[PDB]
């Protein structure tokens, strides 16, 4: 559909690999750094300043300042996953909740089935249907982050205006112990 059709005459298409120095210990990054999973306790890494520590998060290993951009994410069958961007200077050791205000503009599933944004209150989605891949889009000059269903087109959330100052990365949360892994899709 359209969607396949115009994606990439739109958006350029990020090649977005994970950054196994930014995921939290409890987090598993694959060989070809596409795939993320949770360990059931955590590994013996270094706390090195760019890894998060306390979010069960990691980053994409390359950063966008300006342009429009897409990555699609296959969530599959997985019962929790967040997919978004954050600015650059999030905080990475401790906590600090995953919101807009604090540099985090993500959506997700929780439960296996209740879909919401990753606000200040959280907001509740109604989706038509649950998604198995979803498109993750940049506008960083009309400030627009975007989702969607990639296999069917349909409109998943959007921000609006947001007015980005800072750098931002893909990010990438998965809280729960699941046999299905979260991946991100090649360019
Ligand atoms: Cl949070
Ligand atoms: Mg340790």
């Amino acid at each position: 559909g359209a969607y396949n059709e115009w994606k990439k005459a739109l958006f350029k298409p990020a090649d977005v690999i994970l950054d196994p120095k930014t995921a939290d210990p409890i987090l598993l990054v694959s060989e070809d750094q596409r795939s993320v999973e949770r360990a059931k306790e955590p590994q013996d890494l270094p706390d090195n300043p760019e890894r998060f520590n306390w979010h069960y998060c990691v980053l994409g290993c390359e950063s966008f300042i300006s342009g429009r951009h897409y990555w699609e994410v296959e969530v599959g069958d997985r019962k929790e996953w967040h997919i978004g961007v954050c600015s650059k200077n999030v905080q990475r050791k401790g906590w600090v909740k995953m919101t807009p205000e604090n540099g985090f503009w993500t959506m997700g599933l929780t439960d296996g089935n209740k879909y919401r944004t990753l606000t200040e209150p959280r907001t509740n989605l109604k989706l038509p249907k649950p998604p198995k891949k979803v498109g993750v889009f940049l506008d960083y000059e009309t400030g627009d982050i975007s989702f969607y269903n990639a296999v069917d087109g349909s409109h998943i959330h959007t921000f609006l205006d947001v007015s980005f100052s800072e750098a931002l990365y893909p990010v990438f949360r998965i809280l729960t112990l699941e046999p299905t892994a979260l991946t991100i899709c090649p360019a």
